């Protein structure tokens, strides 16, 4: 990871294998799921390509979903060459050389090169790239993985609004729509699958009721003994 | 975040993977309790913008208290902008922009563009004002996983005053609301949900009542209220 | 709290989470057993008044206690702009202004002017002055709270004199009665709950006698083993 | 008793060009005559006992009022077959001395007036709420009970 | 906020004159004694607090009159 500043004269400082099993810990109690992305995502910030590689293949488990995993990856930064040419040899003296698809994603690149490029002037963001391409990755992964589609699910009947809108969320969070599309299934598909007593409620409280009062519903309903009971 | 070193020196730096792991079990623990609260006020305060969206996002790791935040900063970020409207546009360096609730926000503006705000002379602090918008939605989601309801805390036949009113003010502390409407509830809610004796007491005691006989109240009875654990 | 207690260095640094969880955690664990008052002042070193009253709030249990310690600690405050005239004098060329109880508080002091007064030449130390007033503020309630009892002491049927004396003592340290008052008991109760070979020791030499031939006595009942730890 | 502890008063002879000053029995008029108490009115600033004595007796009349009352605001409930202008009128009489402010007015009007409404009005008042006016809620809520005042049994 | 709305005035006498000019909180008894009462009164040309006041506790009282008791004019015949 580098470490003293964000821009310029930052330097490396290296991770333990005690904080990788902190890492590890965290998907091997959370699976997969969007709990890590989060967590992942304040993680891989600062991060050398080195690094992220040093995470990616520490977790272990599940040989297949890491090498798809790998495969988005690979799609990526073959897109990465693709799309950009770089010159050949020195692009100019004081830069090292302009990088390759595989120079991001750290395979054919030392760690003088990776840290090389961050330091030019303006910086080149070699591992916030990778970082992106990991993180496309996961949200694949975590789809793939998904037990719960955004159209199938409806309300428990021993379940408060709360408990729904965080699963409904979840089983969003878990898929890929546009924002247009996320906005009906957020307006109409939400509140079409609530269970009747959350549905009754919040066409008489309307539109420019707040969502503190709205969220407070279905409480009670899955028996004594309920989490949720505030007004 | 930034750090304060020796000598005048102040650093952006990443947020340490160890600072992370431990902050992430933290989350998880107490964030539906007043207790993240003062955790959240001593360590976001060094937090700029840019790094308050990954510390909101990490918070959020369920996804109904993430719609919360989600909402709330949104609200805050237009109620901002609705109350100071400020064109907002590009300018050359030596001389900074005036920013919006999006740019306060910081998803329209760059870390180096916030920082400036910041390390300007006279200030704007663009991290203290979303941090506010921020524990606004906090205070919410404190309020809405509140296991106990200040309308339900009612002195059962065995119990003691000072265990109710060790409950009461928990409860009190996890409900969201401005001084006069606590003096309601402490003056109105916690002596008319009490025994006929402590009602009593503290209604003929008038100006001469303290928290030290509300600590003696409704004893000689055993169980929880009387005593507590040293050794 | 400040980083140095080097001269006229204004020099901050913030909280960690895990300093303030970690302090929840002493009260979860055994809140009013006397080993942990002179442990918080300990982990509240180099604090400010700011610092102190982050380290108050974090904490949620105990909430009838923590509230009248608030309130408690606001009279210290009242007692001392009583008590002192702030400012007496005629205004010093070149002297940092005087504190009132109220900037020792921390209610009409900035961090700059409250650091300043603690490194500086004297100090004038408000985080100590905060501290007792906490110090003493917390003890009160700890009388109040605690039935402890050393004369209802436990002493079994091959009882040597070795454990005893220390149950007595950490026993009489978890009482809060007077010096006099413990004196008068002590040297009382600990004489009449001797055996013969215990007994002559503080006959003879009072109940100052050394403690090296009061824990080596009564040997060979068929006690418990070695006081030692080694297992 | 509590003006005495706020003014101490000489007992001693009284200088010429000036007079006695009131004690708290003096201001009720226990222990002063009528002269006197013309002598306080006709003083130069006025002296005026007369409106401190008046309102520790609205003071007082103001106790009785709170001491002489059971009634919790917090478990007022409707009966049967009540309409909104009787529980309106009846949660808001029970507030009379207590002289509550309108955060805490905005605050009961969204937990306990709902809460203690029979179903059909609570609807109404779940509707409206403190968002709207109460000139707003009385209105439509007026509506289940109707033109003869009487809502359909619970 | 009517009156407010049509009368923006000073919080104290004007600065060369000797007496102020009345807000909505001095119509209402809320900020005003008797005295800047009986002098907007006893102004010339006089200004009408308490006849204006008057006005909207009957505007008032009869906004009351009319949401108090409907009466069915259909069961009349």
């Amino acid at each position: 990871p580098i470490v003293q500043n964000l821009q310029g004269q930052m330097v490396h400082q290296a991770i333990s294998p005690r904080t990788l099993n902190a890492w590890v810990k965290v998907v091997e109690e959370k699976a997969f799921s969007p709990e890590v992305i989060p967590m992942f995502s304040a993680l891989s910030e600062g991060a050398t390509p080195q690094d992220l590689n040093t995470m990616l293949n520490t977790v272990g488990g599940h040989q297949a979903a890491m090498q798809m995993l790998k495969e988005t990856i690979n799609e990526e930064a073959a897109e990465w060459d693709r799309l950009h040419p770089v010159h050949a040899g020195p692009i100019e003296p004081g830069q090292m050389r302009e990088p390759r698809g595989s120079d991001i994603a750290g395979t054919t690149s030392t760690l003088q090169e990776q840290i090389g490029w961050m330091t030019h002037n303006p910086p080149i963001p070699v591992g916030e790239i990778y970082k992106r391409w990991i993180i496309l990755g996961l949200n694949k992964i975590v789809r793939m993985y998904s037990p719960t589609s955004i159209l199938d699910i409806r309300q428990g009947p021993k379940e408060p609004f709360r408990d729904y809108v965080d699963r409904f969320y979840k089983t969003l969070r878990a898929e890929q729509a546009s924002q247009e599309v996320k906005n009906w299934m957020t307006e109409t598909l939400l509140v079409q699958n609530a269970n009747p007593d959350c549905k009754t409620i919040l066409k008489a409280l309307g539109p420019a009721a707040t969502l503190e009062e709205m969220m407070t519903a279905c409480q009670g309903v899955g028996g004594p003994g309920h989490k949720a009971r505030v007004l």
